[PDB]
């Protein structure tokens, strides 16, 4: 259907089918066991943020790779269940739609993960070239295949050079995996999210240290954001003022999976609504905090 | 009497093929992923169909996108699904299967979905005249013993040439299922059942459990790389060496490949010694391949 010009928030990244099995004890190799419960969930960073944006009240779209089949059909119906626009999916003739097996031990609480295979090709710069960008007001990129994503980010810069400031597409980038290839993405986007895991891997012991130590890696006028679990989150802009919000923990912590993505989508949402960086930081902490005391994404708003 | 019927489960096997078995609390990437129609009686139908035997499957299924995958797979193989007990309540069962590519060890984490089992009432509706052989996968024992009494009752009212041959698989070490030992012309006892009863070899298990079988029945026990053994009314132990592939890559459904191949061979009038050997042959060929294609 007809999407009004400059109305959508696009999230580019991974979508995976996570099969989560709760077991009494970890299975020994060569055994046939019965799980206590099993859940099929749509996962992935960009995919999780999409759900959160829909629940926040934003028209939102997902861009990612899928191969036709029964897995992709489950994932699409789940995206559609969450009001996500799936028209930009980069459908692939070769490879498997990502699927992961997670085994949770009910006794000790430990998670054993069999990650999805490498077979499916990631969204390319040539796939991104074919996209009419005018229906987007904001483009969020989950850092994966960096050399290709750098070109997509250059395409958005070119688009923006030709627009009046009120028709310029805002851009955000997430560096969540501690992979060297990804670190070149700090130099792109108006908003750069760096994970606590990446910061710790780079030798930083706090969100303050990470922001001060990495701000030199960003482009002029960019805001660098770091969430540090129960320590809340910090942001640092061109003015040199380290902004901070304390976490809003739930009465009891139930499910932190995808709380990082909830933070990211809530910060993006709040900024896209004309709120300030301090306001966006606070709101992101409030929404991610509510999420941690809930199973899944129901009732985060 | 031209079709073999397999009564049991149909389960969606969500497979991950790994180069090593994951250590607890670890994170490993898999080599490849695939969906496969599973369930013991379902896997035996795949094998029977590839062997050229017209066969039928009977089991519970719940309508949905997964059952649509399962049904399309059954049809692509020529398996008759007309006998399926479609349920209004319950989800289709599924399992996560980790296959170790370096030794073929398969680990199954099954999600049993409260789907109601096939009952003696469901069985009562079946036209027994189209079946040469009926194989029953041991699940709801008390309810299956009734299904078995019905075939025996049909047999009494038939000439010896028109009798329906019956096989039973006791794969899970559950005491409820030991009453099925019990019924049938051919009884398949697993290595896991046999071990759980204190036996250390196929021959030990057969000598120890023969006392439980029906007059004139053949008790069969496969023992992985040790091949398989069989024991009949004549008291003569029969053995077959395994046919291992040089590289064992996937044992998922090897047990079902063996049961189906033994059933097919016997249904074709071959001796117990030949059927045992054929079972080991097809099961061993399977262990060198991913899935069931290419076994014959
Ligand atoms: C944006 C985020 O940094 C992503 C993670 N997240 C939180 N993570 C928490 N964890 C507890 C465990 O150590 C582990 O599961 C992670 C605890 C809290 C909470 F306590 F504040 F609720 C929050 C919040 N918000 C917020
Ligand atoms: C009917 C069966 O008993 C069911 C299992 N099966 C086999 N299991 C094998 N393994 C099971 C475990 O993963 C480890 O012990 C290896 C190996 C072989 C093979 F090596 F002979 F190929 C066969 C054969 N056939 C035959």
């Amino acid at each position: 259907g007809l999407v009004p010009r400059g109305s959508q928030i696009l999230c580019v990244g991974l979508v995976v089918l996570d099969v989560i099995s709760l077991v009494d004890k970890y299975p020994k190799e060569d055994s046939e066991i019965r799980c206590l419960s099993q859940r099929w969930q749509r996962g992935g960073n960009a995919s999780n943020s999409c759900t959160v944006l829909s629940l926040l009240g934003a028209p939102c779209a997902f861009m990612g790779s899928m191969a036709p089949g029964h897995v992709a059909d489950f994932l699409v119906a789940d995206f559609r269940r969450r009001g996500v626009d799936v028209s930009q999916v980069a459908w692939q003739s070769k490879g498997d739609t990502p699927s992961s097996c997670c085994i949770i031990n009910n006794s000790n609480g430990n998670r054993t993960i069999v990650l999805h295979d490498t077979s499916l090709p990631d969204v390319s710069a040539t796939d991104f070239e074919k996209v009419d960008l005018t229906q987007f007001k904001w483009i969020h990129i989950e850092g994966r295949n960096a050399s290709e994503q750098v070109k997509m980010l250059q395409r958005i810069d070119a688009h923006n050079t030709r627009q009046p400031p009120e028709q310029k597409i805002r851009v955000s980038v997430e560096v969540e995996k501690p992979r060297e290839e990804l670190f070149q993405l700090f130099g792109y986007g108006d908003v750069v999210f760096v994970s606590k895991d990446v910061a710790k891997h780079l030798g930083f012991q706090s969100a303050e240290e990470a922001l001060r130590g990495l701000y030199g890696r960003v482009r002029k006028g960019a805001v660098l954001v770091c969430a540090w679990a129960e320590e809340g989150a910090d942001a640092l802009g061109p003015d040199g003022k380290l902004l901070h919000s304390d976490a809003f923990p739930p009465p009891r912590v139930v499910d932190t999976l995808g709380a990082g993505d909830t933070f990211n989508a809530s910060v993006i949402f709040s900024l896209s609504q004309g709120r300030s960086v301090q306001e966006a930081l606070r709101f992101g902490c409030q929404v991610a905090g509510k999420k941690c005391g809930l199973q899944g994404f129901d009732g985060i708003v």
